[PDB]
């Protein structure tokens, strides 16, 4: 139980990537710890609210890109896959918590947290472009939508960075904070905040929320997904990453 921790506090269940060496770069092994998780905890009663994050310094530097090289998974079918899956179907509130950097996936996963936060220095971006790859996570569907295409473009065709500042202005985060351990104290404190309401008003909101847009986004994922697997073991994309390594 060594590269994901799982606090569960009072009503809070907490997964706390650990992987510091690496930038908490996620693992298949990361990735299926934090399905099940949450589909644990999604049918835990005593749990109302989860928190994710890297801790004071570092959020995640997306997928393990040896793990990328040697082993490209088909999305849909995969570890990672089914992180995707259980956090987009994730039914009651989750809270992100972001410092430094948030790169991959560690940005695309906050567009299915119901709140962000996030260090106002932390470093975002989808590298995917730069890799040969493409969007993944629903990004292609979200982002655009969110931000007009010209803004979202910006983002994913050319992998521009931005800050934690940029994110909450966006509102891609509800706020940008001063860094370290106050992000993760106030992404605590609405989680509480989360307790003290009607626990099915809360969770039926979130439905309704999602409702209108879950089936083209389940849809976008699947088209997403079959593109990066072809592109994961095409040359392009096999040169770009393990150029990244070798840097
Ligand atoms: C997040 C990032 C900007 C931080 O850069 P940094 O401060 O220079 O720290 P490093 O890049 O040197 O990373 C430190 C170590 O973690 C490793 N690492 C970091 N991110 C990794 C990743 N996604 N996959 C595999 N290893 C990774 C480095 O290879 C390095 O390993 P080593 O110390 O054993 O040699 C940079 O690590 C990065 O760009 N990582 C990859 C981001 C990415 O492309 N994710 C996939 C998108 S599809």
């Amino acid at each position: 139980s060594e590269l994901i921790r799982v606090e569960r506090e009072t009503g809070l269940l907490t997964l706390r990537l650990d992987r510091q060496d690496k930038k908490n770069a996620l693992t298949r092994a990361m990735y299926s710890r934090m399905a099940e998780a949450l589909l644990e905890a999604q049918a835990d009663t005593a749990v109302r609210v989860v928190l994710i994050t890297g801790g004071d310094a570092c959020f995640t530097s997306g997928n393990d890109i040896l793990d990328f090289l040697e082993q490209p998974p088909s999305l849909r079918d995969s570890p990672v896959g089914r992180f995707m899956s259980a956090l987009l179907e994730f039914p009651k509130p989750v809270i992100a918590a972001v410092n430094g950097p948030a790169v991959g996936i560690g940005t695309t996963l906050l567009l299915h947290c119901d709140l962000v936060f996030v260090g106002r220095n932390a470093r975002l971006k989808m590298p995917f472009v730069n890799l040969g790859l493409t969007p993944e996570f629903g990004s292609s569907l979200i982002l655009p939508r969110m931000l007009g295409h010209a803004k979202a473009a910006e983002l994913l065709m050319l992998g521009q960075d931005f800050s934690g500042e940029q994110a909450a202005a966006w509102g891609l985060a509800n706020a940008a904070l001063e860094d370290g351990a106050t992000v993760l104290e106030h992404a605590r404190d609405a989680a509480r905040r989360f307790l003290h309401l009607a626990p099915s008003a809360v969770v039926e909101s979130k439905r309704l929320m999602k409702a209108p847009f879950i089936e083209e986004l389940r849809r976008v994922i699947a088209e997403e997904g079959d593109i990066f697997s072809t592109r994961l073991r095409s040359p392009e994309a096999i040169e770009a990453l393990s150029a990244f390594m070798h840097r």
